[PDB]
């Protein structure tokens, strides 16, 4: 793929492209999904720039954005029977890997009684966003499931499902001292 | 409520539990109002991380964040004729308190004659894009009151509502100086 | 226009007034077209206060922060024949400047041959954030265009559209070494 002048104006109808090129609405579910998984990307490059993370979770991070565009690529080209060229899909295999780094960064890290209070590190606080914005690319995949059960795979879902849990733990270990815990009706 | 193992893959079909465990799409209306609300939750964590907000604010923003995880659990838990425990529910003296907080920070400052650009401090600007989610999670509550006008309540969107307003003036605090206004067609 | 007080409570029953004052419901499609335009106005303000971005940057942010408050007095007035007073409309004007700003930043820059990562300065990784807020907000503006094709212009949106591709560039301006490539599969 290239990106040369950027601004085509083929999109000035409120259509635009599939990656097969087929056209659908720029409201179409399944560009939603895909949209959304770019601005939950956005969101972990706001939290490598502004949060200082440490070597090892900037390589977690950084792999986690490239299998994003991963995710995107699987929602932005329908699923057919016997592609002329095979696609680029999500596998159970992102999936393993991300519940391998869950188990491993939440090892050290006790239980909780109660919900934590967004907030601390800069990049403690940049996680939960990125939390937050992934959890709702993951609503958006399901919609895109919903509207294409056949041409959509459950597969990037998935993996948005688990991801959101790893940026949570991601986020607590960015607060080595705690986070504030919510006290119901304090 | 305990956080543990975090993924459990109990969501991995696309549905999901409300607090009394009972099944929804993660579509779903009430879902999706909470969830704006752990989105805004998020912004201001990081508007508190970034903003080296003063001692007060510091304490107003962080029983707001506690608000907020009480407004999602009214959202969350379905309105029942006498439940068998007593749920957690907004109520107006949450709005009465964010009304002294408007009324005592507006009072030091002067009318506008038209909208203020965001930006400015590090505060300013990410009250503005936590004041923007707020507004977010208050459409998503009252479309969670369209779907169930009975089994939701209007007062967590009340609460957002006023919430924005306080946000706004808290943002204007944080810029001492002065915001710059917008000039129609300029 | 005015703010004094903030707080009307006159939105307390989940409805709301668009610019010539008629009552909407709180989740219309036009006004979630210009709130959306005011999440991203929030957005390019985070970018200019943690940014650091130089002077000519700033000035052409600033400009499009005016800009979108035109896009959203154009989305909140409904198109009238012969109306009392002229409205504050969106033009080719608008979008011809965007397309010399994408010509002049892009110059400079090179091909790619795939997806950059969102991240790098805090100025970049920012106006990636905005850029995926912006293309929200254009698919509310094309939504609104759905929901009324005579009341609502399409200008906005297309306004909306040329603005993400030029905040795309102005992120890779602002990694003036360059952004990590996506890497299909890697
Ligand atoms: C932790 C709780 O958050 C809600 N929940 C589950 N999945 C999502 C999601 N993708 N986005 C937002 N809220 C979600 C459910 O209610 C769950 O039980
Ligand atoms: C200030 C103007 O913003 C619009 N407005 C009112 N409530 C919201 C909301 N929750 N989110 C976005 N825009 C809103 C109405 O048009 C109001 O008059
Ligand atoms: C670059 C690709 O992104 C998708 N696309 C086009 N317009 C938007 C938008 N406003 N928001 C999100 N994704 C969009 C289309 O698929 C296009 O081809
Ligand atoms: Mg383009
Ligand atoms: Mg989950
Ligand atoms: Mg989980
Ligand atoms: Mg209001
Ligand atoms: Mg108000
Ligand atoms: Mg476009």
């Amino acid at each position: 793929v290239h990106l040369t002048r950027i601004y085509t104006r083929t999109g000035d109808d409120g259509t635009t492209g599939l990656s097969d090129m087929s056209r659908v609405a720029k409201t179409d579910a399944r560009l939603v999904a895909y949209a959304d998984c770019d601005e939950a990307n956005a969101a972990i490059g706001a939290a490598l720039a502004l949060g200082h993370p440490d070597t090892q979770i900037t390589d977690v991070l950084r792999q986690i954005q490239n299998d994003l565009f991963d995710a995107g690529a699987d929602l932005s080209t329908p699923i057919v029977e016997n592609p002329k060229h095979p696609p680029l899909r999500i596998a159970q295999s992102y999936i393993d890997r991300l519940e391998g780094w869950c188990d491993a960064y939440n090892a050290g890290l006790p239980a909780l009684k109660s919900f934590v209070l967004p907030g601390g590190s800069p990049l403690s606080a940049l996680l939960h966003v990125a939390r937050t914005v992934v959890r709702r690319a993951e609503r958006s995949a399901w919609a895109a499931v919903d509207a294409h059960p056949e041409g959509v795979s459950v597969l990037p879902a998935k993996y948005l499902n688990r991801l959101s849990d790893l940026l949570f733990i991601l986020s607590r270990v960015a607060n080595p001292d705690g986070d504030v815990l919510w006290r119901p009706g304090g």
